[PDB]
């Protein structure tokens, strides 16, 4: 496995999707909607993909719940992560939501799911009723309750957006936020537990600027990413960039430019979504490295979803996840 998460355009591979997936500096594909049209297409994607890469490959997943989940149709759906702690037995529903998105996702030949969000509070447009909870202990319940879940079935784990998104709430007119409050302790404060806890086999950092830390954006700062998230913080998994083809490049170079400094700030592996044409350019001009380590994300489980459907932790599972949007969705009021 290569840095490189990459993405293809639609429901079956192409001539040149094959080819590029071979590339040894790639390491994953992130599926979207777009790559989605029903169960049995999905698949038989994943069987391609694995199938062209001809050595071990992710495939991930923005499958959060809520306002954020690729595979809906033929899928169970899955709440809102605000909704688990606005129920009394939140705990007990967390983990059902994070068993079955992962077992589903599982079921479908798909690695991983990138989350669970751990930033706190819903001020932030992007974020909202994505996060947990508006402070540290109901965050750290629920989301915990989740881990929980996706751990039980083999799934590996991705807390983001580290140090926290949950209070980017004044537009800076840039490709970057910033967040100003002089200190995000709180927001930290949940990271931290999760990463002592040994729960978190990955981490996807913030492009957020939090000037009273560190001048750069998280996702791009060896201050965040290396002096506080491993040597202050311990963590000793894979980190994901942020998606490169987002950064521009007036200031940060071209995306071979972009992902070499990504890798330099310390980032493992790096994401370019939604532009093709730059992950070829990077697959041609970025020197070779492996990531090793990045194996230890491939899923820990097989299952059929006919298999997934016959147990009893499913059935419940799904009626209980399609009561709780009822409860506070309002749409379905
Ligand atoms: C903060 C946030 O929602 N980041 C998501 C995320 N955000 O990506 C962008 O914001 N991309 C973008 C934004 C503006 C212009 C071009 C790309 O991409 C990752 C992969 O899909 C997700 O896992 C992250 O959760």
């Amino acid at each position: 496995m290569g840095p490189l998460w990459l993405d293809v355009a639609g429901y079956e591979l192409s001539a040149e999707d094959r080819e590029i997936l071979q590339h040894p500096t790639v390491g994953g594909v992130i599926l979207f909607g777009r790559n989605y049209h029903d169960n049995q297409q999905l698949l038989a994607l994943n069987k391609a993909i694995r199938q062209a890469a001809k050595r071990p490959i992710l495939i991930g997943v923005d499958q959060e719940g809520g306002r954020v989940q690729r595979f809906r149709e033929g899928f169970s759906r899955i709440p809102p992560a605000q909704y688990y702690a606005r129920a009394e037995n939140g705990v007990e529903l967390a983990e059902q939501g994070g068993w079955l998105m992962a077992a589903e996702l599982i079921a479908h030949d798909v690695d991983l799911s990138f989350a669970p969000v751990l930033d706190m509070g819903f001020a932030c447009k992007a974020i909202g009723n994505r996060a947990f909870g508006e402070d540290v202990q109901t965050v750290l319940k629920h989301s915990s309750a989740f881990l929980r879940g996706m751990k039980a079935v083999g799934m590996a784990t991705t807390g983001k957006h580290f140090p926290g998104h949950g209070a980017v709430i004044a537009d800076s007119h840039l490709e970057t936020p910033y967040d100003e409050r002089e200190t995000i302790a709180q927001d930290m404060a949940i990271f931290r537990a999760q990463i002592e806890a040994g729960v978190l086999d990955a981490m996807m950092p913030a492009h957020v600027v939090y000037p009273h830390y560190d001048a750069q954006p998280a996702s791009g700062s060896s201050y965040w990413l290396k002096q506080v998230l491993r040597e202050e913080l311990g963590f000793k998994g894979i980190v994901f960039s942020d998606d490169l083809s987002m950064e521009g490049a007036a200031v940060m170079g071209g995306p071979v430019e972009r992902s070499h400094q990504a890798l330099v700030a310390g980032c493992d592996m790096i994401l370019i979504c939604n532009k093709r044409e730059a992950a070829v350019e990077v697959l041609d001009n970025l020197p070779i490295m492996e990531v090793p380590q990045a194996e230890a994300l491939l899923k820990k489980q097989q299952f059929s979803y006919s298999e997934l459907k016959r147990l009893e932790r499913w059935q419940q599972a799904s009626a209980n996840m399609q009561r709780l949007i009822e409860q506070f969705s309002e749409h379905h009021h």
